[PDB]
């Protein structure tokens, strides 16, 4: 089955969270499709590419990940990058 994770900003620190709440969780669906779970609610957001186009299908009920992903306070106008977070849940694939 798919490999959730459970990441956190103690592990991960302020400077690169990206999200705004300190835990979320990961996944790699196959086709190596990552998503964002929120803890609390079970909703999910598209993290790379191949993701979206799984939610754009139809195929995934999800939100779009803006809807958690917060602002980045040293880049004004853009949002936290998820380049971390993406290199964190690439590495559940199989």
């Amino acid at each position: 089955a798919p490999q959730v994770i459970t990441v956190s900003r103690f592990e991960v620190g302020k400077d690169k969270w990206a999200f705004n709440r300190e835990e979320v969780m990961l996944t790699c669906r196959p086709g190596n499709a990552l998503y964002v779970i929120n803890p609390s609610t079970l909703v999910q957001y598209p993290l790379n590419d191949i993701a979206q186009k799984e939610v754009a299908s139809g195929k995934t009920n999800a939100q779009p990940i803006s809807v958690i992903q917060i602002d980045d306070p040293n880049n004004p106008g853009e949002k936290m990058s998820l380049a971390p977070f993406i290199e964190r849940a690439e590495k559940l694939c199989v």
